[PDB]
């Protein structure tokens, strides 16, 4: 049967559901319990956290524009997904999406993970480039499992200090 129902308009879709795609839930999952994640994220959103992704992304830029921060071959860089563009994240290439356009939409797919197969999320320290804080986990619901662990971050001086230049990371906001 059709588990996921029948095919539906798009931008139809992403109008009824434009109040979720603000803060501050900011995404909706198109469907639950199947093997593609399918997202949409909306905005303004702006973040710290480096995501370690242990499979490919795919990001279709919908309506307006954001940019990935990453980190490339050791060094800082960007990815502009200007609107209209698509783009594939290879596996383990950290990435901190950011999304400064209200009512701007991606398209988001991701691939549920197998157990043992681990997601990480890094936070860097803006003074010397240094590794402050990793934390891995087992991504099973985004909404469950990834707001404490930001949440944690964000209220622990001792995670958010820069083991290299003992900076202390702004947490939240940058
Ligand atoms: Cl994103
Ligand atoms: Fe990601
Ligand atoms: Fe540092």
């Amino acid at each position: 049967m059709l588990t996921y129902g029948a095919p539906f308009n798009f931008p139809r879709w992403i109008d009824e559901h434009a109040h979720l795609l603000k803060p501050p839930v900011g995404n909706r999952q198109v469907w639950q319990d199947s093997d593609f994640i399918v997202t949409v994220v909306g905005g303004p959103n702006h973040r710290t956290d480096y995501h370690d992704d242990p499979l490919e992304e795919f990001f279709y830029q919908l309506r307006g524009n954001a940019y990935l921060n990453l980190w490339v071959d050791g060094r800082r860089e960007r990815a502009d997904l200007k609107e209209g563009d698509i783009f594939l994240l290879p596996p383990h290439v950290r990435h901190s999406p950011q999304r400064p356009e209200a009512g701007s939409a991606c398209l988001v797919i991701e691939r549920q993970r197998p157990a043992g197969m681990l997601d990480g999320f890094e936070w860097y320290c803006d003074a010397c480039g240094h590794l402050v804080h990793r934390v891995e986990v087992q991504l099973k619901s985004i909404v469950t499992d990834l707001p404490p662990l930001f949440e944690s971050f964000y209220a622990s001086e001792d995670k958010r200090r820069c083991p290299h230049c003992g900076q202390v990371h702004p947490g939240r906001a940058a």
